[PDB]
């Protein structure tokens, strides 16, 4: 599902873009 996964992605991308400290690769 596009809509749900986009909403979940926004909430992930927020901290991952605002800080670079946490990078679990």
């Amino acid at each position: 599902s596009k809509c749900r996964q986009w909403q979940s992605k926004i909430r992930r991308t927020n901290p991952i873009f605002c800080i670079r400290r946490a990078s679990p690769t």
